[PDB]
């Protein structure tokens, strides 16, 4: 152990002071020794960290099988790097350029050497110590093998930067579990400690300056500087993955909280990436180093996810967006709360309803990215609404403004068509194509045309004990603007008001879906639909127009899941727009109990006149009035 091999390490840092004693007076195998002690100190006194990758390993779960497999084939050398392929030999003297197989893709995830975190979790299981005798011999043995500058195409595999993040970020909980072993010598942390930083700091010098990588090599660069702040340059390290993740949550995300991308589950993805970061450094006490903006954005993040999400624990599936595990979503509200000690909201999530409060608000509009929340409560049986009025998103966005998912007692009346599938052949993109459909979702059509944008403008949005309020305007074709209110009316039901305004003529459609099992009744002589559920939580939808209106049902399907779909009832209000006067629809949404439909009637009021944004409305509800009486634009 040389003098040299200590360059690297601050010898002032809080704890280090018999080892830099040693350093200077020359017995640097004693201050090795001692720098093993301060670390071996620290694992005690601290949990390992993995809550930084896609899938945390738990200490406490017992060894499944596939783990137990990973770890004692490692013992014989035999890796699979690869999910399309099965284990290789790589021999017994470890050959690291090995190509099994005509893939790329086979050499760049051997060198996320993932089977060292396997070992870890074995080796704490159990506590056998050819476990660890193994790891440390792997460990030596890749970086003697494999130094930055070996040749130009092993640095291609092993030196890329998107693995190199990979192994910063496995590294300090495999390094944790293992540190304790007598296999692990004081020669071997130091080898150990310079070959991470040499990494670390490459990381630092080649992240990337684009996409996907950008925000997960920038994390990891950060995560290394959190969990090895030893390092001389372990603060630059936490400061640079800060300056970026800073720099792209501002650029990334809206004031309101929500992802730019429009889509619900890429926004949860969203806030992992940005609350993991600060998640890891806050058990350090080294938060202080996040701006405030930073740390109230991600909360914030949480907050809009809460506000989309339904009583089922799902969000509406928007875009490219489906339903997900409730149980896995109570451990991501669980995490966060752990970040978020003193938010109640999240505490609720985190508990199903347990522990904390209800979040603060009902019924809520997230203004920038366009997503409005009718809700009576937070409860198991609340109604819930949920709409898409946004700006423009990219591919996990599609052009449907105006749609919603209606949550009635327990039921998704109103889901979501869905993704199906991503991009592919021409087979597979019609498939595809078929789901971003306008037609499909529950907003108006010219022609059954798609909408050319997603650019709504806020027109009036204000909430209410018995009645909130959304007024946009989409601008869906050159010459067709599209006005659509939304008026939840005594938390119960839902008055939509559709206008075709412009010079474009041809056939309007407001269009409507229902879930899989409603078994509807479509009934043209009243222009009304309802479900036929045997339990009595049904719904009605009705168009009230005065003028003539036709009703027809057609094609409709719903993917909860990747590659699975289900026919499901969909029906749609159609009307002629003849010349350049606008046409209205008024529908009532209707929520019901027991198995008879009501009988609802509407008689247009003085005052009510849609063109100076006026209505003053009387439903009659099975022989009970109603007055509705609102303005439906505001500022003006
Ligand atoms: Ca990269
Ligand atoms: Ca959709």
């Amino acid at each position: 152990v040389t003098r040299k091999d200590f360059d690297h390490i601050n010898l002032e840092y809080s704890g280090l002071e018999k080892v830099n004693k040693a350093v200077a007076a020359g017995n640097y195998d004693d201050a090795a020794k001692a720098l093993l002690a301060y670390y071996r100190e620290k694992s005690k006194a601290r949990e390992p960290d993995f809550s930084n990758a896609e899938k945390p390993a738990d200490i406490r779960q017992p060894i499944d099988k596939v783990t137990r497999e990973m770890a004692d084939k490692a013992l014989v050398h035999q890796f699979q790097p690869h999910k399309g392929y099965g284990y290789f030999d790589y021999g017994k003297d470890i050959n690291w350029q090995m190509w099994p197989v005509k893939d790329n893709e086979v050499r760049w995830q051997l060198h996320r050497v993932k089977w060292w975190q396997a070992m870890a979790l074995v080796y704490h299981a159990t506590g056998d110590e050819k476990y660890a005798r193994e790891w440390v011999y792997q460990y030596s043995d890749w970086a003697r093998k494999n130094p930055l500058g070996l040749s130009q195409d092993n640095d291609k595999f092993v030196w890329r930067p998107l693995e190199v993040s990979d192994r910063v970020q496995s590294l300090p909980p495999t390094f944790s579990l293992f540190v304790n072993s007598p296999a692990f010598t004081p020669a071997f942390l130091m080898e150990f400690l310079n070959s991470y930083h040499q990494q670390a700091d490459y990381l630092s010098t080649h992240y990337a300056e684009q996409g996907n990588h950008r925000l997960f090599e920038a994390q990891r660069n950060l995560f290394a500087g959190v969990s090895f702040p030893e390092f001389k340059d372990s603060p630059r390290w936490r400061q640079t993955g800060i300056s970026v993740l800073n720099t792209e949550i501002k650029k990334q995300v809206y004031a309101d909280g929500m992802q730019f991308e429009l889509s619900p589950i890429y926004h949860v993805a969203a806030i992992d990436i940005f609350l993991k970061a600060y998640g890891s450094a806050k058990r350090v006490n080294l938060e202080k180093e996040f701006p405030q903006s930073y740390v109230q954005t991600v909360e914030n993040m949480i907050m809009a996810l809460i506000s989309i999400s339904l009583p089922d624990y799902n969000t509406p599936m928007f875009g490219d967006s489906w339903i997900t595990d409730k149980n896995f979503r109570m451990a991501q509200f669980a995490s966060w709360a752990r970040v978020f000690p003193a938010n109640q909201a999240i505490k609720y999530f985190a508990t199903d309803g347990k522990q904390g409060k209800a979040p603060n608000f009902l019924s809520k509009a997230l203004s920038n990215a366009g997503f409005y929340t009718f809700r009576s409560g937070w409860d198991k049986n609340a109604t819930v609404m949920v709409l898409k009025a946004s700006p423009p998103g990219e591919f996990h966005a599609q052009p449907d403004n105006g749609t919603f998912e209606l949550f009635i007692k327990g039921r998704n009346f109103t889901p979501d068509a869905g993704v199906f599938v991503y991009s592919g052949d021409e087979a597979i993109m019609k498939l595809r194509n078929w789901y971003r459909q306008t037609r499909i979702h529950s907003t108006l059509t010219l022609d059954n045309q798609n909408m050319v944008i997603t650019k709504a403008r806020q027109n009036k949005w204000e909430t209410g004990n018995n009645l909130d309020v959304l007024t946009y305007t989409n601008p869906s074709y050159p010459n067709l603007d599209h006005q659509r209110s939304v008026l939840f009316i005594n938390k119960k039901y839902f008055l939509v008001i559709d206008r075709a305004i412009g010079e474009a003529t041809g056939n309007l459609g407001v269009h409507w879906q229902l879930k899989e099992d409603s078994n509807p009744v479509f009934d043209k002589t009243k222009n009304r639909v309802y479900t036929t559920y045997r339990d009595g939580n049904n719904l009605m939808i009705q168009s009230l127009n005065a003028d003539r209106t036709s009703l027809n049902e057609e094609e409709g399907k719903v993917s909860y899941v990747y590659n699975k779909e289900l026919k499901r009832p969909a029906f749609v209000f159609e009307k002629p727009k003849k010349n350049a006067g606008t046409q209205n629809f008024v529908s009532i949404v209707y929520p019901y109990d027991g198995q008879k439909a009501p009988e609802i009637s509407i008689r247009e009021n003085k005052g009510n006149d849609f063109e100076k944004g006026k209505l003053n409305l009387t439903l009659t509800i099975n022989g009970k009035q109603q007055l509705v009486s609102v303005p439906l634009e505001h500022h003006h």
